[PDB]
């Protein structure tokens, strides 16, 4: 169902506020080798562990973005969009991901090309400088994040960053250091089901040797670091009164599981160790109180030195939200002990309350329950709390399902009102967001294409273009897209 | 200062202004007013060791073995409280006047259970009913130089005597009393017994400045407040099977002083909550839901003792009204988990500071004259509304609430200004009219007791204050003179 009268008009919004669509580097570019690009560490996942991609798949072409830009561009600008947020591969930046490795010239020259199309179609490029693809050759040589020096990673990853600032420097006036860090940690060294795979033993990932609970902090903790130093020498050379630069945390909106004052302290700690995590040291410059007191020891200490680089270290913040959970207390005793990081925050995320029923309708996948509600929730908080800063939504979307067993007809596929029911309703909940008070300035749709989702491989479309990749990855808008260019174009 | 801006005529509460089921009375310590330590074969509290041998320990030296020798006077007591019209009077059982032993191998003093069965008949025969309080910091020395009193490793040698210093009370009193309270401020008695050991016997850790600095700070008054929780649970269980009753009730007062974020980051929102914590929850949150608050097992960890799930049971629930004691209030102020920062006292881990004064540098209230007591009324209304909206709205009791008029040596206090108290009058005005409002928000509030009934002993302050609202002449008789305030409450409860 939907509504007449209560669809989200373009008028419903100022006209500065933007409009726009996101994809990342790994899941569309496809070229793995072409050109000298470097080995990401996604590269190497998918082809020495296809057991852990629910089809065994992988990205070597993806949307094949990197010969198809021009396309997507031209989408894009019939769709009328204000905005396009796209990622940068440090590995076909820097194949050996280190200064001295080289700089190579074939994908800096792409996303010139990428960046300059965009910008002769007046489109503004939100870039996205690290999206989950760490260059294998830093993998190896001291583990990615995974660097007990803080330092390798630190001073390559800030290296790469001022590459980024010195070939597209001009032209891009928006960035963003890091992509869902608090996932990126979590699931590559607590769960394991992200790149390289690691957690504690027991636990099943494919290399059951990391720590679950020791691991994801370390990870966390360089990103911190690296942050910091990014946007340090982003403000001491290249800030301009109208560029900015910031980063996107990933969010599930908590809220209390019974009526018990428990389930809303419980909340809270939820919101910490998700939101929090990441969102506090760039805020104050260190974690929530709660995980210090929770994760105790496991979580570093930061040198005043760089508790101040920290600090205020943003212009804008990117929040990519598309569900939410009920959080259920959970009591400190002898009968209870932490697995991952994540159950630091004595708490369970469930998706049906006591009611039974679920904290919202399920939107196709193992996962995603629409809940706009959490969104305006996450909008106050940002708010009343942490300074009401320049919010720019940089994720919402659902996945429709496509697999072996039970493949979507393209005429279908193409037909996705449920997934354009569910971008009108948070476009929605933006509005009334403002009329709150927030001060949020943009909407992104997640996935401009359909494209590789990491260990869900190509069961699921996030798309609101359809890409035939039993063709030529040839592209057809779906529902969701022509509305969005009616809602861009009126 | 020392002139006092009091009310507008309109806003002065009336009597009027409440149900007529809300009671009012006066409050009092058994060791404070009692005197008479020795008299009558009643056994050597701890706080009879504490004064002789220690008198170093007391602002003045001073102690209570006298104090307003209400032992003798009980009778006069009474007709003052009668004169006010005062609903009930809150006192306490002398621990070591039951059972100099605090045992049955011990006995008991025959005259002890006279004492206080002639005062109880005598506050019945005048409209007035007795709430009264099963332990109040009175511990009988006989079990402190025993196995250290409340510091019992075991659970239960204190577990044990407590419980049965109390079923006896239920024995010879527990026909006549209606209203019961076991214990009185465990928080204070725990924090400055074992933390900053001011309060008998006076154990600190090493290198602090007490008269016994070999005990610890930061795991004494977590487990003297452990036992005290358990003796609660234990005792409650007994008088609810042995000698409960339809129209009685059963609590314990704790005392509360609240807290304000000290400024606007949410940072210092959430120290007032582990504030409030250490504070109020440390024993409140035990006996509502059988567990204590998540943050302090979270700061304190191990060194708060856990419950066997057949404690967190006697514990869950074991009450029917609630007692508050508020005299101030205190700004939070964020202290962050840091290599740079430890823990010294038991109080430390709300990793908190309690400021007096604002970042404005101005005081969250007007000093009342003693070191600690600044008036901010608007912080009992912060408490009821938390009672109300987390804790289930029970039925609470302000069972203390005052002030201390500053007489000493240096500075003698004369009657004359002694008996006009306007800085006291106004300060229990506000606190009742703040009543008004809590209960058309809500709040459960159903009775007010004024601090001190007595001008008397004040424990390390030995009597330098009188927190009575009537003046008691050490220097005479113990003769006793109604001060400002208690002629405005006779005629609050007269008019």
């Amino acid at each position: 169902m939907l509504s007449p009268s209560e669809i989200p008009q373009r008028d419903w919004f100022p006209s500065d506020f933007t409009f726009g669509a996101a994809t990342s580097a790994y899941q569309i570019e496809g070229a793995w080798n072409e050109d000298g690009k470097g080995e990401s560490n996604w590269d190497h996942f998918c082809h020495n562990h296809p057991e852990r991609i629910l089809d065994g798949s992988n990205s070597d072409i993806g949307a094949n973005s990197y010969h198809m830009y021009k396309t997507d561009v031209r989408l894009l600008k019939e769709m009328g969009m204000d905005a396009y947020r796209f990622s940068i591969s440090w590995p076909r930046i820097l194949p050996k991901g280190t200064k001295e490795g080289g700089i190579n010239p074939d994908g800096i020259k792409y996303y010139r090309n990428l960046i300059n199309l965009l910008l002769e179609n007046g489109i503004e490029p939100y870039v996205t400088i690290f999206h989950w693809d760490v260059p294998q050759a830093l993998e190896e040589k001291y583990g990615g994040f995974l660097d007990k020096s803080h330092k390798s990673i630190v001073e390559d990853y800030t290296y790469f960053a001022k590459v980024c600032f010195d070939n597209f420097g001009d032209k891009v006036k928006n960035w963003l250091t890091f992509n869902e860090p608090q996932t990126f940690t979590s699931f590559s060294y607590g769960t394991g089901v992200f790149a390289p795979g690691r957690c504690s033993p027991g636990l099943d990932c494919a290399y059951p040797t990391g720590n679950s609970l020791v691991e994801p902090y370390t990870a966390g903790h360089n990103i911190l670091l690296a942050h910091a130093e990014a946007v340090d020498l982003y403000n001491k050379h290249y800030k301009r009164d109208d560029t900015r630069i910031g980063l996107a945390f990933d969010v599930m909106g908590r809220v209390p599981y019974g009526t018990s004052f428990l389930d809303k302290q419980a909340e809270e700690r939820s919101w910490d160790i998700n939101l929090g995590w990441f969102l506090e040291p760039v805020v104050r410059g260190d974690y929530p109180f709660s995980m210090r007191s929770l994760a105790r020891e496991r979580l570093p200490f930061f040198k005043d030195e760089q508790k101040e680089k920290l600090a205020g270290s943003y212009n804008m913040l990117g929040l990519n939200y598309y569900t939410s959970r009920f959080s259920k207390n959970i009591d400190i005793s002898p009968n209870y002990s932490p697995v991952l990081n994540t159950d630091d925050a004595y708490a369970s995320q469930e998706v049906n309350g006591p009611d039974g029923k679920p904290i919202g309708p399920p939107m196709g996948n193992p996962w995603i329950y629409m809940y706009p509600e959490g969104l305006k929730d996450l909008l106050m908080i940002m708010k009343n709390k942490y300074g009401n800063p320049p919010i720019y939504i940089t994720e919402n979307g659902i996945g429709d399902v496509d697999t072996k067993e039970t493949p979507l007809p393209m005429e279908a596929a193409l037909n996705d009102y449920k997934r354009l029911d569910y971008i009108q309703r948070h476009i929605a909940t933006l509005k009334e967001s403002i009329d709150l008070g927030s001060n949020v300035q943009g909407y992104f749709a997640w996935s401009l294409l359909d494209n590789f989702e990491w260990f869900a491989g190509f069961t699921e479309r996030y798309g609101i273009v359809y890409v035939d990749r039993n063709n030529n990855c040839t592209r057809y808008m779906k529902e969701s897209a022509k509305w969005l260019k009616e809602f861009n174009t009126a």
